[PDB]
DNA sequence: CCTTGGCGGTTTTTTCGCGGGGGTCTGCGCGTTCGTGCGTTTTTGCGGTGCTTGTGCAAAAGAGCGGCCTCGGCACCGGG
């Protein structure tokens, strides 16, 4: 009985809203330079 | 200042949007494996100096010669 309980996943949109805030706060280029 | 067609209020009618409900599927989330970008050092190209290769601008005398001229000598025209 050495198993691990999993933290499951986030709802659709939660990580979306997080990354929305993160990308709207920062200003770097989002397209890769060489392509 | 004249004129009349059209806005406007009122009354019927008619019809499209939203909500509810239901169902479906498709991006979202996460895990695993793979790629190909940024970062360094090495390689090839453009340039300059030094060295190497080409080349223009005084009579005197004899001997020999070409042109030339007089001349020799001959054949020839004209006539019978």
């Amino acid at each position: 009985t050495g198993g691990v309980m999993k933290p499951h996943r986030y709802r659709p949109g939660t990580v979306a809203l997080r990354e929305i805030r993160r990308y709207q706060k920062s200003t770097e280029l989002l397209i890769r330079k060489l392509p």
